[PDB]
């Protein structure tokens, strides 16, 4: 189609998988596994990128081009690395991916998110799409496509330190979060065709279901294990929300570190090729977990060789390195050279990764649009926020007897009031983990509003409001205060620092919970990413609130403390009265409770 240098695969008029074949059939070795090779930003150079003829970029948690960085200097990071891949032979685009899991996380100024398990709370699919929405917008601010997101694991024991990345133990709720999906990628249209990827332009980004599969099934929560469940368990509860995925036109699928009844997930064959591809017919890219194929032996590393065949070999397109590139290169290389990986699993693995970018728009629309810099920590999309850590909040007690007076909500107008704990002016720990750091953080590590800064925006300005972190009883009764907030809970944490075998609040908390209610009527806090020990903080509280991980939008904790909304949100997951009942689901046949999965008490609108 007409001019003399006419390159088919550049034409942005042809379908797809015709321009797709075009490309594929011009590609030398070095290119096609340089496409399946997904690099550090840590260790790229335009050189790297060029030489090595790199398929994609990312930034793991953490890793940013300084701290406090501007959307502009985002867009200019990822425009330099687009120029050296736009500037090789064949000008294929890479795509640069970011755990953008609760907003865009890792970037100053970034909207912050509830955590997904405050999310199934809500039991809204339509907010969730509409958060999706909004984190597309706030990602492409930043000039980057792709989102590792969502995390679709359905978290069967709180001793893991990523269940806080799950929906709900139920994989009902998970399967009705997959609408996260269509809110980054766009909607697919009437005729698609179950397992194709979609993206539909440039304000929209890839999204990647993870980690395939069983994450959230691993012997007593620990992270990476072995998930131990026969095949109609796995099929039941761990895969249903993939096959979702597959419906809503999801563009990637992440392997999972962990292993299925003592197979490695990144060396499973069965389940990658003979499953994913070939029952559910996916058809975007395959990506593997940052070190994935490393840790298929024992010791992770001990045999590289291996790892690159066993991974290739099990159907995994793209290998996120993320770090030792050349290694990974160069055994590769070799493997296909000496015959032990076929040519056609390399132009399998290259075929979907050129599919997806070619679907999404990527070589119309390689650069970042400067007028989208303004969508980052947009006012809209933190009003949406807002909505959502209100409707995550999960009322478990408003009263200490069936007779008292509901404490909640409370008046805006009392001459004094009492602000406490340690999780009351700590927006660090109010985001949890995946917050500006890998782990998250302490303190005021982006914008946003505390649980203080909220209490002062909402009472009346007669209302004094005096903070204390950790007062003791007689600071309390001395005070003249009318009722007290007090907010306690875990720390940030991530992935296997977050495995946590006794589940118990870090002291000071309950001795501060028990000073502050001790004195006055108190309505306490909890910020966590699961349940944990409860019933002492019960026990002290008149009324106890379960807010799970809200993020950045402090307000929509005091939007339901002072009665603007009622309360709503009901528990995605049981809460266990003791660690020794573990794992303990909805419909197993010992179930016993604290409070049961859906429990939620409600307020009214004042
Ligand atoms: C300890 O090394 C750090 O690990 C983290 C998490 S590993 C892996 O990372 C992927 C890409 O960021 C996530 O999508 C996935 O869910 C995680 O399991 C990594 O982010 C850091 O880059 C690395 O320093
Ligand atoms: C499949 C798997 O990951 N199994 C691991 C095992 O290798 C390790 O010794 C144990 C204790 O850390 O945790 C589990
Ligand atoms: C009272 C108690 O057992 N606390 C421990 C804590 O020291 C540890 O950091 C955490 C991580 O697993 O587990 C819990
Ligand atoms: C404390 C309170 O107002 N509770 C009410 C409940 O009695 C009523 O049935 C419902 C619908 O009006 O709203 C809520």
């Amino acid at each position: 189609h007409h001019a003399a240098d006419y390159v088919l695969y550049k034409d942005a008029t042809k379908p797809v998988e015709d321009r797709v074949a075009d490309l594929l059939g011009r590609m030398t070795l070095a290119e096609k596994i340089g496409q399946m090779t997904q690099i550090e930003r840590l260790v790229a150079t335009p050189d790297v990128l060029r030489d090595n003829f790199i398929g994609s970029l990312l930034s793991g948690g953490g890793s940013v081009p300084r701290k406090g960085a501007t959307a502009k200097e985002w867009q200019d990071m990822v425009d330099g690395f687009q120029k050296a891949c736009m500037s090789t032979r064949l000008g294929i685009p890479m795509i640069y991916g970011i755990d953008a899991v609760h907003g865009q996380n890792n970037v100053y100024g970034a909207t912050i998110f509830p955590h997904n398990v405050g999310l199934g709370a809500t039991r809204d699919p339509y907010l969730v799409k509409r958060i999706g929405e909004a984190t597309a917008l706030e990602v492409r601010a930043t000039g980057i496509q792709y989102a590792f997101a969502p995390c679709i694991a359905v978290c069967r024991d709180p001793r893991w330190g990523r269940c806080y990345e799950s929906y709900s133990e139920d994989r009902r709720i998970v399967q009705s979060m997959t609408e996260l999906i269509p809110g980054l990628q766009g909607d697919v249209p009437k005729d698609f065709t179950s397992g194709m990827p979609f993206v539909a332009g440039k304000n929209k980004v890839a999204a990647c279901a993870k980690h395939f599969v069983g994450d959230g099934g691993t012997v007593d929560g620990i992270n990476e294990n072995n998930t131990i469940i026969n095949r109609e368990g796995l099929m039941n509860i761990h895969m249903p929300a993939y096959k979702n995925a597959m419906d809503k036109g999801v563009s990637t699928v992440m392997i999972s570190y962990s292993s299925w009844n003592g197979v490695k997930m990144h060396a499973n064959q069965d389940l990658v090729t003979g499953y994913l591809k070939d029952t559910l017919k996916f058809k975007g890219f395959v990506i593997s977990d940052a070190e994935g194929i490393d840790r298929i032996t024992t010791p992770a590393g001990s045999d590289y060789s291996y790892s690159v065949k066993a991974s290739i070999l099990a159907g995994l397109d793209m290998i996120m390195v993320p770090n030792k590139y050349q290694q990974f290169i160069s055994i590769l290389t070799g493997h296909v050279n000496g015959g032990v990986i076929p040519m056609s699993r390399i132009d399998d693995a290259v075929t979907r990764i050129l599919r997806v970018k070619f679907t999404m728009g990527l070589f119309e629309n390689p650069y970042a649009d400067p007028a989208m810099a303004e969508q980052l920590g947009k006012q809209e999309h933190r009003d949406l926020a807002r909505e959502a850590a209100r409707k995550s909040l999960v009322l478990l007690k408003n009263g200490k007897t069936s007779t008292d007076a509901p404490l909640l909500p409370l008046p805006k107008k009392a001459p004094k009031i009492l602000v406490a704990g340690s999780h009351a002016d700590n927006l660090g720990y109010q985001c949890g983990g995946w917050t500006i750091e890998w782990q998250g953080d302490t303190g005021r590590t982006t914008v946003g509003t505390t649980i203080l800064e909220a209490v002062k925006a909402a009472v009346d300005p007669s209302t004094v409001v005096v903070f204390a972190e950790n007062p003791d009883a007689e600071f309390v009764k001395s005070g003249g205060f009318s009722y007290a907030i007090v907010a306690v809970g875990e720390h940030p944490y991530t992935e296997t620092k977050g495995d946590n075998l006794n589940l118990t609040i870090p002291e000071p908390g309950l001795s501060t919970v028990q000073a502050v209610c001790g004195g006055v009527r108190c309505a306490t806090v909890l910020i966590s990413g699961r349940p944990v020990v409860v019933q002492p903080l019960l026990a002290a509280s008149d009324a106890l609130v379960a807010a799970w991980l809200p993020g950045s939008e402090g307000q929509g904790v005091t939007d339901a403390l002072f009665g603007d909304f009622g309360f709503t949100g009901r528990l995605p997951r049981t809460w266990f009265k003791s660690v020794d009942q573990l794992p303990m689901n909805v419909g197993d046949a010992h179930y016993d409770p604290l409070f049961r999965l859906g429990y939620g008490l409600t307020t009214n609108a004042t």
